[PDB]
C-alpha cells in the first residue's frame, strides 16, 4: 500500500509516480502505462549494475524502482555553462560503464540522453528508461526531438540501430556535460546533419548516398558545409586533451571507427578514475 | 535567425525549444508540432495580460514566445513542504486573474497545473499552454495523469467543460501550494473520487448517477468513503481561516456552487492584495 506523493514522469515510457510505502515510508518510483512493460522487467532483471537504475519489485503489470533525486538534465539547468571537467570525466566513466553491462548482455538501450541519466545523492549516475531497449538476439519503439540530438548520422539517414549508436550519443553528452550546451541541436533532422558536418566535416560517402535513397529526404537539399569546425576548435579550453582524445573516438562519423565499451573504459582519460 | 539553445518542453501540445536571436541575444520559446497551432495563436492574440504568458510574434506555424524562467511544478520541487503563506496567495490571485481574463474572453483554459504556471524572475504567474483551450462560442483536446489530480469529479464523470473546472483546478493548486502535496493523487480514476471524497464527503446525487451511466465505469466499484475528513482539518495549522474560506468555495462538488471569476477576485482573503 502506496501513498501517492507526486508523478515523476510521463511519456511514450507510460506513467512514473513518486510514491512512498506506507509502512516504511520509503521513497519509489512505480511505472506503469495508460506496451513493453514485461520486455522491460526481463531486461531489468537481466542488467544488474550500480550505473543502472534498480528495479526493486514488480506486482499486478507496475514496475516499483528506487527512486533517484535528480537527473543530468537538470544538474545542466543548475549548471548552464558545463560541470567541472573531474566531474566531466567521473559521470561519463559511470555512464560507459553502464552501457558496457547492458551491450555485454547484448542489451542496447536506445535512448541514452540526460534525462535518462539519474545522479544519486552521492553522485551516482544510473541509466533508465529501458522501456525501448533491446536484444540484438530478438527482433524488433523510439522518442521526440531531444532524442534526436543523441542520435547518430547514420540513425538520422536511417541505418540499423547498433552498439555503435549508443556510442555517439555517450559522446554528445560528454560535449554537452563540458559546457552545457546541446552539441548537435538540429530543428528538424536536416538541421541536424547540418550541425554535425559543421563541426566533424562531410558525412561519408555512404551516409550521404543513404540521404539520396531515403524518401524521408526526397527533394529536399542536402546541408552541405563548407568549412568544418573541428572538436579540437570546439573545445579548446574546455576538455582537457586526453579526454578529448576519448570524444573524438566516440565521434566518429563512420560506426566501424567508433569505440565501442572495452575500448572506451581502457582509454588513458579515466586511468587514476578506474580505482575510485 | 534562432540558435537553438535547448528544449523547454515537448508533449501533446508539440514541441518547445529554447532560442536565441542571432542578433538581439534574446530567449525565446518557440512552439511547432511533429492540431491546434493557429486556435492558439489566435486565443493567444485576444489574451493579452500580466497573468498569461506573452506571444512575441509568429512566423511560417511557429510561435514565439516570452521564455519564462521557471514554472511551479519546479517552485513545488525546491519548496516541498509548500510556500509561504504570503506567496501562496500571491499567485493564486495571479492566477485567479490569469483566468479571469481568460473566462472574460469566452476562453476555458482546460489544462491548468502547475507545469503550465510559469513564474518570472520578479515573481510575476503567468499562465501557458493553451493548445487545449477552448472558445464557449465555437466547437470541440486533453492530456495525462497529472492533469487529472485537477480535474473537478463532474469532469471525471464526464460532464461538460466550462468556467466552473477551471474554478476547480485553481482550488486544488490552492492547497498544493499551501502544503506541497497533490491534494486529490488518484492512481487512476476511481482512486481519484476516493481522494476527493475522502476529502469533500460524498458526490451529489448526480454526479454519482453519472458513475453509474458512464461505461468507463462499468461494473466497477463506487469508492464510497464512509468519515470524510474536511479541509477545515485538511489544512488546519496551514492555510489561515480567510483564504480557506476561498478554497472550501473554488471546491464546491457542485458546480453550481462553485466561486466564478468575479466573486473570487473580490473576496476578503485578496483585500489588501490586490493593491500591490
Ligand atoms: C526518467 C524517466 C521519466 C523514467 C522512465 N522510467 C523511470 C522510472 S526510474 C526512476 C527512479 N527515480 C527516478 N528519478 C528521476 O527521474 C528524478 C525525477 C526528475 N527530477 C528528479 C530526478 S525515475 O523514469
Ligand atoms: C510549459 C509547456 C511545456 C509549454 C507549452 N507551451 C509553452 C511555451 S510558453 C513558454 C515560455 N517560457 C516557458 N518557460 C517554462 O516552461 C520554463 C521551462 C521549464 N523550466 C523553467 C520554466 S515555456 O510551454
Amino acid at each position: 500500500k502506496f501513498e501517492i506523493l507526486g508523478v515523476v514522469g510521463e511519456g511514450a515510457y507510460g506513467v512514473v509516480l513518486k510514491c512512498r510505502h506506507k509502512e516504511t515510508h520509503e521513497i519509489v518510483a512505480i511505472k506503469k502505462f495508460k506496451e513493453t512493460t514485461l520486455r522491460e522487467l526481463k531486461m531489468l532483471r537481466t542488467l544488474k549494475q550500480e550505473n543502472i537504475v534498480e528495479l526493486k519489485e514488480a506486482f499486478r503489470l507496475y514496475l516499483v524502482f528506487e527512486y533517484v533525486e535528480k537527473n543530468m538534465l537538470e544538474l545542466l539547468e543548475e549548471m548552464p555553462n558545463g560541470v567541472p571537467p573531474e566531474k566531466v570525466k567521473s559521470y561519463i566513466y559511470q555512464l560507459i560503464k553502464a552501457i558496457h553491462w547492458c551491450h555485454k548482455n547484448d542489451i542496447v538501450h536506445r535512448d541514452i540522453k540526460p534525462e535518462n541519466l539519474l545522479i544519486s545523492h552521492n553522485d551516482v549516475l544510473k541509466l533508465c528508461d529501458f522501456g525501448f531497449a533491446r536484444n540484438l538476439s530478438e527482433g524488433n519503439y523510439d522518442e521526440e526531438v531531444a532524442t534526436r540530438w543523441y542520435r547518430s548520422p547514420e540513425l538520422l539517414l536511417g541505418a540499423p540501430y547498433g552498439k555503435s549508436v549508443d556510442m555517439w550519443s555517450v559522446g554528445c553528452i560528454l560535449g554537452e556535460l563540458s559546457d552545457g550546451q546541446p552539441l548537435f541541436p538540429g530543428e528538424s533532422e536536416i538541421d541536424q546533419l547540418f550541425t554535425i558536418q559543421k563541426v566533424l566535416g562531410p558525412l561519408p560517402s555512404e551516409q550521404m548516398k543513404l540521404f539520396y535513397s531515403n524518401p524521408r529526404f526526397h527533394g529536399l537539399r542536402f546541408p552541405a558545409v563548407n568549412h568544418p569546425q573541428s572538436l579540437e576548435r570546439r573545445y579548446l579550453g574546455i576538455l582537457n586533451s586526453v579526454l578529448l582524445d576519448l570524444m573524438k573516438n566516440l565521434l566518429k562519423l563512420d560506426p566501424a571507427d567508433r569505440y565501442l565499451t572495452e575500448q572506451c573504459l581502457n582509454h588513458p582519460t579515466f586511468q587514476t578514475q578506474r580505482l575510485l
